């Protein structure tokens, strides 16, 4: 089964335990790229009642995400003010995110593809990159992280 966390059977405690980033994309390019602050590595989601603690590296980084008032939707303050929900996963391959960031009275978006090893199949890498074209995000703003 596959489910969005927006959706009416998403069941978060799936979602719990190891994940690897493998391909980060957005619409503002220099926030994913080697300098970038969104060049994050994610290592693990541990799922509370009311949060999601997000653990990454890019130097240990730990990350408290909050449920806002609509279901499958959180927030998180980093660089800024951060809301995202999780539009795909299968729980035990991918993980699609969805990202908003609001920074200085400006915005941009993230996409983020997660999985449970360390890559992922050509296919979920496709069909991830056609989930960033729905959101208006071209493939050359689209980078695989699986090789750094």
């Amino acid at each position: 089964e596959e489910a969005s966390s927006t959706g009416r059977n998403f069941n978060v405690e799936k979602i719990n335990g190891e994940w690897h980033t493998i391909i980060l994309a957005s619409d503002k390019r220099e926030k994913i790229e080697d300098n970038g602050n969104f060049r994050l590595f994610l290592e693990q989601i541990h799922v509370l009642e009311k949060s999601l603690v997000l653990k990454f590296h890019g130097s240990e980084l730990s990350m408290v995400a909050d449920k806002t008032e609509k279901a499958g939707e959180y927030s998180v303050t980093y660089d800024g003010f951060n809301t995202f929900t999780i539009p795909k996963t299968d729980y035990d391959n991918f993980l699609m995110a969805h990202l908003i960031n609001e920074k200085d009275g400006e915005t941009f978006q993230l996409m983020g593809l997660y999985g449970r090893e360390p890559d992922l199949s050509s296919d979920i890498k496709e069909r991830f990159a056609q989930l960033c074209e729905e959101h208006g995000i071209l493939r050359e703003n689209i980078i695989d992280l699986s090789n750094a």
